[PDB]
């Protein structure tokens, strides 16, 4: 790699790693469009294996941009609309605070309160049926923004309806496999779990715990490698072949609501750059980022602005992931980390880097 790159990178992730004791930690930065990896640490602390630019980490809730991009490819494909009310996809959901809730509203957390967790006790399709049909909305639709996998999981779950696949064969035949994402899983295969990262939470090695909607909502695990993949065709959704799957990417980045001098996407999230770098930190905060905030909509969506800040952080109970990168610069970078340490830590690190590189 360039040697301006591997300074800043040394820099500011070496100590971000003794800051934040990170077991494991692997990194790609997108210069120019192009890749350069680097990896610290152990995938398996007790088996001393080290991350490699294989190792499999948890996503959490990057897997988001997966879903919006995926029910993007479905609107492409004039399979949905996203003015689409709820039950069109599902009548069963016939309770009357489901009235004038769309798939706009599920994609954008934007709903009425959905919660941030289906709850844990859910465990079948009809304790999932009772979960939604007796849920009360806190606010009307469309206008409160209330970060949730509950609504952007169900988003995902009904998306694909249309198309008559599971979830799981929608993404890997719409997304993963079109774009070579070929060590990407929902579910990691017996002969890859060698690959796959423990996560460490108060030191002990975990994964993370079937739940619904995890698909849709958290559960993809994938290499660096593939990320950095994920990330290019997100800065140049011209290169990709297949005009859906183009469209879907693009459409992820539109602008469908604001608050403050955040934008919602679908899964994505972005600002306009230049970014105040202190914002995007101080967004990132879970005090913040999981508040409830009044939302301005934007009709009809901004077209994917190319001078943007687009992110997405993500959390398991052992892993802590964030995405960005800006489509003018064609510059980015993906941070994987095997403990779920603070939103602000892994911001400021990203935007040290980006900045020093822009
Ligand atoms: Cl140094
Ligand atoms: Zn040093």
């Amino acid at each position: 790699a360039p040697q301006q790159i591997n300074d800043i990178v040394h820099r500011t992730i070496t100590p971000l790693i003794e800051q934040q004791k990170i077991p494991g930690m692997a990194v790609a930065v997108i210069y120019q469009g192009k890749p350069y990896y680097f990896t610290w640490g152990y995938a398996d602390i007790a088996k001393k294996q080290p991350v490699t630019q294989q190792t499999l980490f948890e996503l959490g809730s990057v897997s988001k941009t997966f879903t919006g991009v995926l029910g993007g490819d479905a609107i492409a494909r004039g399979e949905i609309k996203l003015s689409d009310p709820t039950t069109k996809y599902w009548p069963e959901l016939t309770a009357k605070q489901w009235n004038g809730i769309t798939l706009l509203h599920l994609a954008t957390y934007t709903a009425g309160g959905l919660p941030l967790q289906v709850p844990d006790e859910v465990k079948s399709s009809s304790d999932l049926l009772r979960f939604y049909q007796n849920w009360q909305p806190a606010w009307a639709p469309g206008t409160q923004r209330l970060y949730a996998n509950s609504s952007i999981g169900l988003f995902g779950a009904l998306a694909v309806k249309p198309s008559g696949l599971s979830f799981e064969q929608a993404m890997q035949t719409r997304v993963f496999q079109p774009l070579k994402l070929n060590h990407t899983w929902i579910n990691v295969p017996p002969a890859e779990e060698k690959n796959y990262a423990w996560g460490y939470r108060e030191g002990k090695a975990v994964h993370v715990s079937p739940g619904a909607l995890d698909a849709e909502a958290y559960g993809v695990k994938s290499t660096i490698e593939d990320m950095a993949r994920w990330v290019q065709s997100n800065l140049k959704p011209l290169d990709i072949n297949e005009k859906t799957l183009q469209q879907g990417i693009q459409l992820a980045q539109s602008r469908y609501w604001q608050t403050g001098d955040m934008y919602q996407g679908l899964g994505w999230e972005m600002l306009d750059w230049p970014v105040n770098p202190d914002s995007i930190i101080n967004g990132s905060d879970n005090k913040i980022a999981l508040a409830a905030r009044p939302v301005k909509a934007i009709t009809p969506p901004t077209p994917a602005v190319r001078a943007s800040w687009v992110h997405k952080t993500g959390a398991t109970g052992g892993f802590g992931s964030y995405v960005a990168f800006i489509p003018e610069k064609e510059l980015g970078i993906v941070m994987l980390a095997n403990k779920n340490y603070p939103n602000p830590a892994r911001v400021d690190a990203a935007w040290q880097i980006l900045n020093a590189l822009q």
